[PDB]
């Protein structure tokens, strides 16, 4: 598969050494609606959230303008793990450019499987001490506590990605705009 190749050639994915151990930083929970959201942000380099997700994103992101770099942890909803790390890269853009209304810049740097009971002892002080992996979309992560989830996510001798079922996802998109398409048309008459 072509795709997975030319984003694993080109970007560098899963680095064994990572600066876990941040001088400044913020981090956020990203809590996605489904897998084949996270194969288009992967394939993309862009993002979207709720609009009160976005407008929180945002904010952190231009507050930390030179300051150090926006953490975003991805689980998807209902999952049972963490599917990667990425950097946020550029705030929020609202103007006209169907299902995401705004976006932002991401890199993804982790695409692995990190299971959630390698997580569940760390807990959030700012959300009544569940585990991390309880958390809501964007959520915020003290930054020591996030330090701790990076170090682990970082070392994590994982087993399966998304990129292990790519080829999957890249039909079922395509299937899916052959269907929005008919769809389409047939509305149109």
């Amino acid at each position: 598969h072509p795709v997975l190749e030319k984003l694993k050639a080109a970007h560098s994915y899963n680095p064994k050494e990572f600066e876990w151990n941040l001088k400044s930083g913020r981090v956020f929970i990203i809590k996605s609606y489904s897998e084949d959201d996270i194969h288009r942000s992967i394939k993309y380099s862009i993002w979207c959230s709720t609009e009160h997700g976005n407008k929180r994103l945002d904010s952190a992101f231009r507050c930390m303008s030179s300051k150090g770099p926006v953490y975003l942890l991805f689980s998807v909803n209902g999952s049972g793990h963490f599917c990667g790390v990425a950097e946020m890269k550029s705030p929020v853009d609202y103007g006209t450019s169907d299902k995401w209304k705004g976006k932002f810049d991401v890199q993804w740097i982790f695409v692995k499987d990190v299971p959630n009971n390698q997580l569940r002892h760390i807990r959030l002080e700012n959300n009544d001490n569940k585990p991390v992996t309880n958390s809501r979309d964007t959520q915020e992560v003290p930054l020591e506590k996030a330090k701790q989830v990076l170090k682990i996510i970082s070392s994590y001798k994982h087993t399966t990605s998304i990129f292990d079922d790519f080829a999957h996802y890249e039909k079922r998109q395509a299937v899916v705009e052959v269907v929005r398409k008919e769809r389409q048309s047939r509305n149109k008459q």
